[PDB]
């Protein structure tokens, strides 16, 4: 009975992912959020048949970490409802950069450190999420933790190559717009370089599929070279040519990260 356990509050949004709202868990008043998705609209179903989203957030809810955990599920009729943990006070990644515009440098930095530790711990655990970008990123604005949401899209993490995709087009990679392929890690990477550009000019990169493939960035805000070139290499046209997620964390521009709370304390408050 999800209807006497949790005190449904106002929609937080709604969308391919189907709809959430706020919540609170009526047991503890632990604050939470509340997703339906309507049966007819999922593809996915992992394994009683589940939507694959349950299985891939199960398999990385366990333990701490930069990703929301799922606190519980229940099936319905013609649903399914997911019970998320919710940190207060939040801000999307998207809503944050649209007020404040293109991120310094070392705000940037501790972001996009702390989204890369989230991605490992995901694909260290199986998963892949498939629709990294800035709408699927949660800010606790307190305590400076960037938390990774959405996995709708997800898949679990495979060495074979991928010939299906339904995350977000101005993020998917060259590969993908061209043939219908691409492995796991690799698209991964170029997802994060879209990011990363995001962060630092305060928009993405490219709009049209012309752009994604010619793979030419311009940068239009003063940005270091260390910083366009990590971009740069995310972005690089053959997939193979593009680092590895260690190759990233131990990129010169990746070095001497603030903590969360310091980037709160320096940024947030």
């Amino acid at each position: 009975p999800l209807e006497s356990q949790y005190q449904v509050g106002p929609l937080l949004g709604s969308g391919g992912f189907g709809s959430v709202y706020s919540g609170i868990r009526v047991s503890d008043n632990l604050p939470v959020a509340i997703k339906h998705v309507e049966k007819d609209r999922i593809s996915d179903w992992g394994e009683t048949r589940v939507p694959m989203e349950v299985v891939l957030l199960k398999k990385v809810s366990s333990g701490f970490s930069g990703v929301i955990r799922l606190l519980d599920w229940f099936e319905r009729p013609d649903s399914f409802v997911l019970i998320l943990e919710r940190p207060e006070p939040v801000q999307d990644l998207f809503d944050f950069i649209t007020e404040r515009g293109a991120l310094q440098e070392e705000l940037a930095r501790s972001f996009f450190w702390q989204v890369l530790e989230a991605v490992r711990h995901c694909h260290n655990c199986g998963v892949l999420h498939r629709d990294i970008k800035d709408e699927n990123i949660l800010i606790d604005l307190n305590r400076g933790e960037l938390k990774l949401i959405d996995f709708g899209s997800g898949a679990l993490l495979k060495d074979t190559v991928y010939t299906d995709f339904d995350g977000t087009r101005v993020y998917s990679p060259p590969e993908w717009i061209r043939y219908h392929r691409y492995h796991g890690r690799s698209a991964a990477v170029w997802s994060l370089g879209i990011l990363l550009y995001d962060m630092v000019c305060g928009d993405i990169p490219f709009e049209h599929d012309e752009e994604i493939i010619r793979g030419q960035v311009f940068f239009r805000q003063r940005v270091s070279s260390e910083c366009q070139h990590l971009i740069r290499w995310c972005l690089a046209l053959r997939p193979s040519d593009r680092p590895t997620f260690e190759e990233i964390q131990n990129h010169p521009w990746m070095q001497d990260v603030l903590l969360p709370q310091e980037t709160a304390e320096i940024h947030l408050h």
